[PDB]
RNA sequence: AUUGAAAGUUUUUUUUUUUUUUUUUUUUUUUUUUUUUUUUUUUUUUUU
């Protein structure tokens, strides 16, 4: 992902607190993180996708838009949470691959849009992909 | 002092020419630099 409209800004948590006893400073510690509102191009491409696995994979991304999955290094502490503002989706080839694959209506080759309006437009494939009997693995 | 002898088996001729150890063969397949840490405590907007 490159950055678009980047800013950087520091952050320290040298507070120790009073460590439930005495002490109000004992270590120190200082963090670089990227602020709020940078942009990111996001770009990632799939070869031979059955309409289940793009479901899928668009509802992974919907979890991570939403908020309930968060990339970073202090997630615990509330660093990471990004959104889409700004998401094209271009399909190129057959419209299902395997005899597992649900036939979707089709929405044509070109989807993009705001990032509501984008999950709002995928929601056949997800709901492809939830009403898909996944076959493998057959143990 | 042999019946009794005096003659190099020698000259001359390049084992040479033709022929690419060559074609095909992606050092790639997988793995989130995350993880625990309160920028906290002390200080009367105040006198001849």
């Amino acid at each position: 992902s490159l950055p678009i409209s980047y800013s950087l800004n520091t952050r320290s948590m040298i507070a120790i607190s009073r460590t439930e006893g005495a002490v109000a400073r004992r270590a120190l510690v200082t963090v670089e993180y990227v602020d709020v509102g940078s942009k990111f191009s996001f770009k990632m491409m799939g070869y031979n996708l059955p309409n289940y696995a793009i479901g899928y994979l668009i509802t992974i991304m919907k979890n991570i838009h939403d908020g309930f999955t968060q990339v970073g290094g202090h997630k615990s502490r509330g660093f990471g949470f990004v959104k889409f503002g700004k998401v094209k989706f271009t399909d190129l080839g057959e419209k299902r691959i395997g005899d597992e694959d649900i036939q979707v209506k089709d929405v044509g080759d070109l989807v993009e849009g705001n990032g509501d309006e984008f999950f709002g437009r995928m929601k056949p494939f997800m709901e492809a992909f939830n009403n898909a009997k996944i076959p493998y693995p057959k143990k």
